[PDB]
């Protein structure tokens, strides 16, 4: 690692884990392609193992990311299509708010308010038809963006239902295998375990709890070096040899939808680089949105990027296409999304 990638790294993490108290800590920059790791502190605090680059780390949110691209693939694959209705995969889907509502509104959280989370009461799949069927809109479909577990959940499940696949198969399948990312789980394995660090809340150790569509919203866990992988097949897609999947990362970054200076893709959240730092900057945030039309194809000058969160990490990915940089950070403790932001920035415009 160049002394300098060194140097803003460790003295931009360092204070950040003092101030907010992160027990442990993996990080990785991408600099002109290649990766270079960092780590610091604990992945158990009781046992006093510590963070290495074979850590697994509950990526949360990030993991909509991987869904994005999934369901990306799946396009071009020709088995679904954006503009589809959310009925076409799952005609049990009956109540007449879900008239004009498609799979683009529910990977990009505009079917008009879907919940940020499903209800913990909700479990079988009958259960998850109720709780849709009963679902009341507070807008008409297009209008206003509410992120949302059950809005990019949903597509999740319905865009591998044509393949036959179950979610997890069609993500290690179309996703993991040809990336090579060996270390990345929908479900840690046994034989994993010893790598799996414990997350922290109020001192406590903890893991992610199971919930409907927690693995098409939050329920990814990975490495840094798979996650570094993770961006540098972000940041140059057309080194993918597999056709659709190449096409399906293009998918997810193309812009459908914009409010204020954001961009919203499949899973991935854009802005136009160079980006003010305090621009990138709440339970529920309704906000309206301009439909981009057609959509844009993914733009090499911009900052692209996606946090992440479970009741016992943060997650941070960020790549600048154009530079060929990018960042992922990667913590067993739920810290403010800004200091992650500010963390991540400060040390690519460094770089750049």
């Amino acid at each position: 690692a160049p002394q300098q990638i060194n140097d803003i790294v460790h003295r931009t993490i360092t204070p950040l884990i003092e101030q907010q108290k992160i027990p442990g800590m993996a990080v990785a920059v991408i600099y002109q392609g290649k990766p270079y790791y960092f780590t610091w502190g604990y992945a158990d605090i009781a046992k006093k193992q510590p963070v290495t680059q074979q850590t697994l780390f509950e990526l949360g949110s990030v993991s909509k990311t991987f869904t994005g691209v999934l369901g990306g693939d799946a396009i071009a694959r020709g088995e679904i299509k954006l503009s589809d209705p959310t009925t076409k995969y799952w005609p049990e889907l009956t109540a007449k708010q879900w008239n004009g509502i498609t799979l683009l509104h529910l990977a990009t959280y505009t079917a008009g308010g879907l919940p940020l989370q499903v209800p913990d009461e909700v479990k079988s799949s009958s259960d998850l038809l109720r709780f849709y069927q009963n679902w009341q809109p507070a807008w008409a479909p297009g209008t206003q963006r509410l992120y949302a577990n059950s809005s990019i959940g949903l597509f999740g499940a319905l865009a591998v239902k044509p393949s036959g696949l179950s979610f997890e198969q069609a993500m290690q399948t179309r996703v993991f295998q040809p990336l090579k990312l060996n270390h990345t789980w929908i479900n840690v394995p046994p034989a994993e375990e010893k790598n799996y660090a414990w997350g922290y809340r109020e001192g406590k150790a903890v893991h992610v709890s199971p919930g409907a569509l927690d693995a098409e919203a939050y329920g990814v866990k990975s490495t840094i070096e798979d996650m570094a992988r993770w961006v540098q097949s972000n940041l140059k897609p057309l080194d993918i040899n597999e056709k659709t999947l190449q096409q399906g990362i293009q998918l997810a970054q193309s812009r459908y939808w914009q409010t204020g200076d954001m961009y919203q893709g499949l899973g991935w959240e854009m802005l136009d680089w160079p980006v003010n730092p305090d621009s990138i900057i709440i339970a529920l945030a309704a906000r309206p949105v301009k439909a981009i039309t057609p959509p844009t194809p993914a733009v090499r000058a911009s900052w692209v990027h996606k946090t992440g969160a479970t009741g016992g990490f943060g997650s941070y990915v960020a790549f600048i296409p154009e530079k060929e940089l990018g960042i992922v950070m990667l913590a067993n403790k739920n810290y403010p999304n800004p200091a992650r932001v500010d963390a991540a920035w400060q040390i690519l415009n460094a770089l750049q």
